[PDB]
């Protein structure tokens, strides 16, 4: 726990231009190590309310380590700015990907889902749910290994529009919303707004294009359950058939 500065780096080239700040390439000017640095503006953060939000987020970050997980090595801030030192992800977004190839195949799906479900498992472990599990917030690394990155209804579960108690659960029909998008190129709920999108996860209407294959609707169709307690374990996840036929990873 080393405290850094600034000008202990050499930015590079703008990684993600979004409203919140930007991600840039830097390096390290001592040990030469490149990594990843998000920019965050201070009174951004006050007037979003959301300053205990990050600093909850930064410490839990700060502590988990499984190579399906974006490593935070840590964070510092000046006058105006703060600053997130994180892994690079060489390959960029899931969702850039997605952008390009328009949809994914069985495999590669099978694949990230395997990956997605191990980092979870890990999570879970360590009593962290999540919110924000969609392909904006997925990297990946040289390899090509997905890696969670984590700080708009689309990848909600009912429970939590509703307002209604919630609890790991709601990770599992996270998976089943992104293994429908990874496998259909948009996820099962979209709509052209909120209050439609809101509509369709609360009465779960979703339905599949013919090229979707029986072994996918069934696991997608047991995520996707209104009740909690009849979503699948994560276990059962990473051993349901369709995904040992098709995954690469075990
Ligand atoms: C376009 O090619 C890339 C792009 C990013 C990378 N690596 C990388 N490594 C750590 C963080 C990030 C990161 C973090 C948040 C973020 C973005 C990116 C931008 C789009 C998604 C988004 O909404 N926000 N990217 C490598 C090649």
């Amino acid at each position: 726990k080393r405290q850094w500065a600034l000008e202990d780096f050499e930015i590079g080239r703008p990684l993600g231009k979004g409203k919140f700040g930007n991600v840039y390439l830097a390096r390290e000017k001592q040990s030469k190590f490149i990594l990843a640095l998000k920019v965050l503006f201070k009174a951004q953060l006050e007037k979003a309310g959301v300053e205990h939000q990050l600093r909850r987020e930064v410490e839990i970050q700060s502590h988990l380590r499984h190579p399906n997980i974006l490593r935070l090595y840590g964070y510092f801030h000046d006058a105006t700015r703060v600053y997130l030192i994180l892994e690079y992800a060489p390959l960029g977004t899931v969702y850039r990907e997605l952008q390009k190839l328009s949809k994914f195949d069985e495999q590669r799906t099978a694949t990230y889902i395997t990956e997605l479900a191990n980092a979870l498992s890990y999570c879970h472990s360590k009593r962290v749910i999540h919110r924000d599990i969609k392909p904006e917030n997925l990297l990946l690394g040289s390899a090509g290994e997905l890696k969670i990155a984590d700080f708009t209804l689309d990848y909600l579960p009912p429970e939590m529009i509703e307002g209604r108690m919630h609890d790991e659960k709601v990770d599992l029909w996270s998976l089943g919303v992104l293994c429908y998008e990874f496998l259909v190129g948009k996820p099962p709920f979209e709509a052209n707004t909120y209050q439609e999108t809101y509509k369709r996860i609360s009465r779960v209407e979703f339905t599949f294009p013919d090229f979707v294959t029986e072994g996918a609707r069934d696991l997608i169709s047991r995520l996707l359950k209104h009740n909690p307690s009849q979503r699948p374990m994560l276990r059962e996840v990473l051993e349901h058939p369709w995904i040992t036929a098709n995954s690469s990873k075990p």
